């Protein structure tokens, strides 16, 4: 039965007590006694008196009793009660012969473990293990001695201790014998076993820093105990295993240890960085060559995690470089490795060492050289974004005007080699605004200035229209910075000391940065000499100066504007030339928007607020001007041609004016209330016809317009925009205008205003019904009686018919409708009709034939003639009411016969209409020719002198 | 900045730590430390000696300042970190302004909780949450002070208990402040919190007696240091908490928690029984009632579980009853509750009781009333297997004796009343023979001699076999039981005092015990007097005799049938009388074999080796005597017949011994040789139609088992089994007895020997070609001649056919298939031969018609006047070498006339058979009639006396 051998066994310990005994049979007292599972609770005092006798005699044996794989199953069995098997292979094979519930079992096992405890096992096993004396590694690394070194440090020895760690009796670590001093000499073998297996391999390092890792974690509130010199024996010991290091992956791995180890121990960075700042340099340039390589790259996910780790590993260094006293190294270090680590793309790292240099900076004065240095090889590099951190790190204000103006001077020179990368780096840095108050709150007067002489320079130089708009928004940014010393105009023209000719160039830049690039609020408007003396001015800088000539009226405009144009004769004078009536400014803009709307172009002036341009003449004052009026309504009848062009969806200037001005006279008005159906089926196909003619001579592109543009054909309107609102809302509002009094203005008969008075009065389209109420009414004040009021209104749509057709498939259209509307107002005539009246509603029949002139004469293509045969011929075959008619037209030719001679041409059939004169004088012989005879006789004498 | 605050905060309480302040604002304070994330390593030392401070401070605090709910969170905060969300809920509503990386919170919570380790919190927190004060409750139930509790027994505060105990804090029981003190109140606490639970319920304990084992569990190494009356209070502690226990699931299940503490707290056995014995009695009552309940019975699988549960705690209780002084309680426990423990089927608890009872007999004389009171109750119960370790039990050699004589006069009144559960348990009883063993070194003579009296009584008194050979067998081994003291004869028939007719019925029993039931070693042969007196005996004790007569060879029978029956007259003259040449008893043995071999009955003379009779025989040494061999023959004869009724698969005695016989006779011997083709076919086919007649006379069982055992039908041999070759094996080697000297023997012609000598010499078949040659020598040794030796061979074989046919389908054909060999013979007749030579060849036929007796006449078939007239017949038709068998025949009929008249029976056609007589009287006169005068005139005269 084993429990009584056991027993015996017990039994021969008590008496035995105070003898020797050798290792081997200690192992298998113990082996014995735990193999037994039937226990009784009577019998466990005397067995656990006996087992702290062995655990006392076998504390007392040398290390090299056993091996480690022996060591541990005892140390298994009498802490938790496990055995093992090839334990109790090797232990059966041993004789005892000269020695002779489970929870009786599992509380023999727990009085063990507290004994085990308290006669402290667990250094005596490690002890073994690892075939060295703990207390004597600690106290010779104490005296830093490392030639010496007597231990193992293989890995399976580091898995063992790894397999230790965790069980419970290190949950008690306060309780063993001199814990603190068993503390501190794990630490130091633990430190050991990193040197060893630095200096062996002069993989390989994995299970070391893991052991030791483990044993920080577990062993930290105790090292700082009793021994205060701990610190520092971690910071030689590593003071060493850093300079031991071959490659730069183990360097950033015992780096990061120490990361660790100064957290554990509570060592601040001011302590280790001035116990460490030599060998910290290599190893921070080591890791940083290394970030660098791993950016460069930025299984195969470590790339990333490694990265973090590395970038951490700085993160913490340069934590603990925050009160380096060595200024040239934080010097050096900015000078080579901060421009690639910003080039990192990281802010945290750059953000401290900003913080670290500003700090060295307060506390110690850089030499400026140093300074200059680091900004011109950071002003070198394409990043000028930050270069503003380093400037607000310049302590000095000497350093700090010198570094600002080399600063501008740099971005100056970027700017001038033309190299698009650099210009985009400018242009994001400008967008900023804290930049530019640093700047004011650093900079003085004198850097403004030539700051501003130096960038009007480059505004100047530069061809590209981006860069002169950059340079000259940013020129005005700096003439208005408010300096907080000096808390407002920083740049004058003289000392720009630049040539005029070339000062008048920048007029157009200045407009685009000051109503394209700005808004309103922020517009800062300036005008070079070249507007204030000249009025033949581009509509670029028209627009500018007839938009922001109020500016000039505030005190702050003409005091800013004296003050920078100061020490140049003469300005005075321009000033009051300019604040004279500037009139002859605005009849040249409306001129120029006149003949822009006319031409269907696209101009910057509709971006702006036109539909209230009738206030913009009442803010100036000239809107009681009259010679600006007559401007107006050309601006009106511009637009109504406009119009047109929208209607006919034609658009492009491919006729002249004045046939698209009389084919908009030619609509809806009155003038074709008196026409019938079949006469609008035939104009209306003609014109159809011809627009289709002209639509296929168009390209491809335009065509794709024009159907995208167009819902419907004729005479339907095309789809409607909205500019177009915006253009027919202010043409509405001109009327405005158009009060002027009563009736005296437009009483003169012979002007422009009575010839739009005229054509808006009948049948306008474009103008509103408000309008042509208005124009009836005034029409009415002038003419009272409605009998001229409806004379005049068709003599003068039919003159303007007439006179359209001077400057030449409409031509030969109008000429049928002329015709046609003859024909049907001959229907009316009376038989006591004057010759006088029958030629007015002809049109201006009598005045138009009468213009005999060599101009006249010239390349006319006889559409008199045309005509007088044309109605003569017509009226032949009515001869071949009616006889009323005749009578009529017969009259009207007697009296106008002697002129008709001066016009046939010498270039068309003059001879065939000549002949073709018969049927006229013809219905003029069949009554007339008693009254008239000198006409006729003259008439003759001119027919024979023709040939 | 929570950071900010918490530092300003920390100053405020180093400023002011001299101070009291109210929980909640120290509540506030920490919640607000822990909640900051962002700690530094510098502020480390600060904070936590403010929270040291704070500790300190709220250890100081009245134990109703906080409720369990907030005294929970923050010792999670202080201990592991862990911030409850409503506890922040609850804390932010607190103002403060009047008191204004992970490593450092992890070393802030590692620092606080070794702090907390050191002041003792866990003390503080149970005795908050439990609403007692854990040193006051602990002194006053040492001073056993239970009406004034007060304390939270709640399960909630139970569930929170437990939440706590698995922390790390608990890990180190041995740091906080006075550990064993504040042990020992835990442990007093819980008692209390089971006292309250139980008390208050004048599901309800689970989570108490749970708690309570987890303390303890956690517990136990400290509880025994300090106090050394911890055992004593649990003791009454205890005491206490069993008897206010309403139900027996309660107690049962607080018993399993007192086993577990004298477990854990190291509590011998003695101590405990010596403390508790009144209260204990009642328990284990209540507990056993339970498993009388459960074994009876014996979510539905839990049934089994407490079942087991509930035996283990009795194998507890039962194990600290195991020095239980009170001899009464032990006896009445036996006397009451031990039945039916038994009845439970269970053999650990009982065998424990039987140890602790002969503890108690050895250490203590317990009244031989109450044994025997035990025993009987015990007796009284069918259990009478086990009686013997109760006996064993008993110490006092006059209590055993008493003891022993009880239970057998108990067993045998058990036989008594006939009840078959009760003659099963006494059969298994006497199936071991450690019983035997004990009961010999227990028992003296006297008691063997009254156990065979009374035992014999019952044997002869029962009427059942089975009970009556029981009886016997175990008085034989009571007879031969030796005792040790002693270490053989036990019981004498004059102490039996029975009357010797009934002895004389115990000799089938004797014969049944001792060649049935025992086997050859252990057989006791025992003769009554009734076959030492007799020879009249059934075969049953014929066989015994004859195979245990070597018994009284030996001079250990002889004596012990002396001695055994000494005291009776004459019993000298009966055993000289039988060791006197038993040569009958021989003859009748032999003679009852042949019978029961001769009807095919089985008999278990067949079970023993038979083979080797004649060595039986030899044992005697009558192997010599010649009267035996007669009878001998008698048994070859038998077998004989018996291997005719396997050749004709006819079985069953259904046809008499002399028809089988002459038909073994029949078979093919060389009589068969002179027969021809058609002969065989007419004969086969006639015996196969009557051995089909017969087969389908038979039942269905026979036939099926006759068509099972015949693999075929005639003549071919069925399956032979196995007890036919012994049968034929013991035949064959009869011929070890037939040697008898040379030719002597043999001479002698009118004896059974010579018939059976002639019979095997020819053809029969049972016997094997040795014994035919061994046959065939000795004939040729009796006859030298052959001439001789084949006309006495073919004499026998149809004298042996005459003869067969005296005592009546198969009678018929042996008449037909004698005329045939007539026929057969007629032709080798010589013209010399002479009358007598010629009716030996007829048979005995001279000798056979001779005959004339009343007997003969009466009863006749008249087979012989049948033969005459049908040889007759067949001649007269070869009438009607020829003429030489008819001379012949002539011959023969002429010498025998004058005897064939007194045959004619009255009763069959006399008088029809006599007119036959008319062919043979005709071949006689064809010729001879000279000669033979007076025979013819004299067969006339009786011929007509007849009429």
């Amino acid at each position: 039965d084993p429990r009584e051998t056991a027993i015996g066994l017990v039994r021969y310990v008590t008496e035995n007590a105070a003898k020797d005994f050798d290792g081997e049979s200690i192992a298998a007292i113990i082996y014995r006694l735990r193999v037994v599972e039937n226990y009784v609770s009577s019998d466990v005092d005397i067995i656990c008196e006996a087992m702290r006798i062995l655990i006392k005699k076998l504390v007392n044996l040398p290390p090299i009793t056993f091996s480690p794989d022996v060591w541990m199953p005892i140390m298994t069995s009498i802490t938790e009660g496990a055995i093992e098997p090839q334990w109790r292979i090797m232990m059966e094979s041993i004789d005892i012969s000269k020695f002779s519930s489970t929870k009786c079992s599992e509380q023999i096992t727990s009085i063990c473990k507290g004994f085990a405890l308290e006669f402290g096992l667990t250094r005596r096993l490690f002890s073994a293990i690892w075939n060295t004396d703990l207390e004597e590694t600690a106290r010779k690394m104490m005296n830093q001695e490392w030639d010496s070194v007597k231990i193992d440090s293989s890995p399976d020895s580091a898995k063992q201790a790894a397999g230790l760690i965790e069980k419970s009796i290190f949950d008690l670590f306060s309780e063993m014998k001199d814990h603190e001093t068993f503390a501190n000499e794990l630490y130091y073998a633990a430190l050991a076993r990193i040197l060893n297996n630095s200096r062996r391999l002069q993989s390989f390092y994995e299970s070391s820093l893991h052991i030791y890792d483990e044993l920080i974690k577990k062993l930290w509130p105790h090292l700082s105990k009793k021994d205060p010199n701990v610190k520092k024996n971690t910071l030689i010991i590593f003071e060493k295993l850093i300079s031991l290091s071959p490659t730069d992956v183990l360097v950033q791995r015992i780096t990061e240890k120490f990361i660790d180890s100064c957290e554990w121990l509570k060592i601040s960075g001011e302590e280790i960085c001035t116990s460490m700042e030599p060998r910290l340099w290599k190893i921070v340039g080591s890791l940083v060559s290394r970030i660098l390589d791993l950016k460069k790259t930025i299984f195969l996910r470590h790339m990333v995690d490694s990265y973090f780790q590395t970038r951490s590993s700085l993160l913490s260094i340069i934590q603990f470089l925050r009160t380096a006293k060595s200024s040239e190294e934080i010097v050096q270090f900015m000078r080579v490795f901060y421009p690639e680590l910003v080039f990192g793309n990281e802010t945290l790292i750059t953000h401290a060492a900003i913080e670290m240099l500003r700090e060295s900076a307060s506390h110690h004065s850089i030499k400026a050289d140093d300074f200059i240095s680091i900004v011109l090889s950071v002003i070198d590099a394409p990043a000028i974004v930050r270069i503003i951190d380093v400037i607000s790190c310049i302590k000095d204000e000497k350093v700090r005007k010198e570094a600002v103006e080399k600063t501008i001077i740099r971005m100056a020179n970027d700017l001038e080699d033309e190299d698009q990368k650099r210009e985009g780096y400018v242009n994001h840095l400008h967008e900023n605004g804290s930049f530019w108050n640093d700047i004011a709150k650093y900079a003085d007067a004198s850097i403004l200035d030539k700051a501003g002489k130096r960038f009007v320079e480059v505004s100047v130089d530069s061809m590209d229209i981006r860069s002169s708009v950059l340079a000259t928004d940013i020129f005005l940014t700096i003439l208005k910075l408010k300096l907080t010393s000096e808390a407002i105009c920083n740049v004058s023209y003289s000392n720009i000391k630049i040539d005029l000719e070339k000062w008048n160039k920048m007029g157009n830049i200045l407009v685009e940065c000051n109503m394209v690039k700005r808004s309103k609020s922020e517009a800062l408007p300036l005008f070079t000499i070249h507007q204030l003396e000249n009025i033949d001015l581009p509509m670029r800088d028209l627009v500018y100066v007839v938009t922001q000539m109020k500016f000039l009226d505030t005190k702050e405009g003409m005091e800013l504007h004296r003050k920078f144009y100061d020490g140049l004769p003469g300005v005075n004078v321009i000033f009051e030339k300019f604040m004279s009536k500037k009139i002859e400014l605005c009849m040249k803009l409306l001129d120029e928007f006149a003949k822009i709307i006319a031409i269907n172009e696209k101009s910057l002036i509709f971006s702006l607020d036109h539909e209230n341009i009738l206030d913009w003449l009442e803010e100036i004052g000239v809107l009681d001007s009259p010679q600006i009026t007559e401007k107006l309504v050309d601006i009106c009848f511009s637009i109504e041609v406009w119009d047109v062009l929208t209607l006919l969806q034609l658009d492009g200037p491919e006729c002249h004016y004045w046939d698209l001005q009389m084919f908009g006279r030619f609509w809806k008005t009155s003038l074709m209330d008196l026409l019938d159906e079949k006469m609008m089926k035939k104009v209306n196909e003609k014109m159809g016809s011809i627009l289709k003619e002209q639509y296929d001579k168009q390209s491809h592109v335009a065509k794709a317009t024009r159907e995208k543009r167009s819902n419907g054909k004729f005479p339907n309107r095309p789809k409607v925009a909205d500019w177009e609102e915006q253009l027919l809302l202010m043409h509405n509002r001109i009327a405005g205008h158009l009060t002027k009094k009563k009736v005296e203005d437009f009483a003169d008969e012979s002007t422009q205003k009575f010839t739009w008075l005229l054509g808006v009065c009948s049948g306008q389209m474009s103008y509103k019904k408000e309008v042509a109420v208005d124009a009836e009414k005034i029409l009415s004040r002038l003419y009272p009686d409605a009998e001229k009021r409806n004379e005049v209104l068709y003599h003068f749509g039919v003159s303007s018919i007439l006179k359209g057709l001077d400057r030449p498939s409409l031509h030969i259209l109008f000429m049928q409708i002329y015709l046609d509307l003859v024909q049907i107002d001959s229907k009316s005539w009376k038989i006591d009709d004057s010759v006088q009246k029958l030629s007015r509603r002809l049109g201006g029949f009598n005045e138009w034939l009468m213009i005999v002139d060599e101009e006249k004469r010239e390349d006319d293509g006889g559409f008199r003639i045309y005509i007088v045969l044309n109605l003569s011929h017509y009226f032949w075959e009515l001869l071949e009411h009616a006889i009323l008619k005749i009578r009529k037209f017969a009259e009207v030719l007697a009296s106008i016969l002697d002129k008709i001679t001066f016009w046939p041409n010498p270039k068309l059939h003059a001879y065939y209409y000549i002949a073709q004169f018969l049927e006229p004088l013809e219905t003029i012989f069949h009554f007339i020719a008693e009254q008239n005879r000198k006409v006729i006789e003259s008439f003759f004498k001119q027919l024979f002198d023709k040939l």
